């Protein structure tokens, strides 16, 4: 719930700002291996990124959702927020990453999947990451079969996050894939911002 969310944002904020960012630099760096496939599913020792670490949290407010991020897919894990799917990019942006995001597998799959069910193109979702803010626009709702790979896949000169949810009932079940593609935190109607010069 929001005791996970606000026992990240406690713990997170008392850590070394140095520390994030160098965390920060090696994220982005197993993002760019594994778009050059130069790195594997499993993460490298030099992140200490490890199944059920909290990374931070999802808002989606049109849908009133907000819950943590987890790394990993894990079944002790599976029933409490959103997960990072193995072998896609950390949620950590830019161009060649697609993070893809997998709700957990309880009570809150029978919420969930009808909720990002209501998500259309045009729709936002805000990623709180290791202290990074991102803003993601709604663009490819797709209805999968499970042995599917491509809608999945980093795309060239793309910064992607793919919503995944399973119908909550049977066994080899549709998944829905809500793709957002990163957008502005910044309002487009308010504008106007220059650096110092003299």
């Amino acid at each position: 719930a929001v005791s996970t969310i606000s026992d990240y944002t406690e713990k997170i904020n008392n850590v070394k700002d140095e520390e994030v960012d160098d965390l920060i630099k090696n994220i982005n760096k197993y993002n760019y291996d594994l778009f050059n496939g130069t790195a594997e599913n499993q993460l490298p020792d030099y992140l200490n990124i490890h199944e059920g670490d909290v990374l931070g949290y999802i808002e989606i407010p049109s849908i009133n959702i907000k819950l943590p991020i987890y790394y990993g897919t894990s079944v002790d894990i599976l029933k409490k927020g959103v997960g990072v799917l193995e072998g896609t990019s950390l949620p950590v942006g830019g161009e060649n990453t697609h993070s893809v995001l997998s709700a957990h597998t309880g009570l809150a799959n029978q919420k969930l999947f009808t909720d990002i069910d209501k998500l259309k193109d045009g729709d936002v979702f805000y990623l709180h990451i290791l202290k990074k803010d991102l803003a993601y626009k709604v663009n490819q709702i797709k209805v999968v079969h499970p042995d599917e790979i491509d809608e999945l896949k980093i795309s060239d000169d793309k910064d992607y996050v793919t919503l995944l949810t399973c119908y909550p009932y049977g066994i080899n079940t549709e998944r829905l894939l809500v793709r957002g593609e990163r957008t502005d935190l910044s309002p487009s109607n308010g504008a106007g911002f220059s650096l110092p010069s003299t």
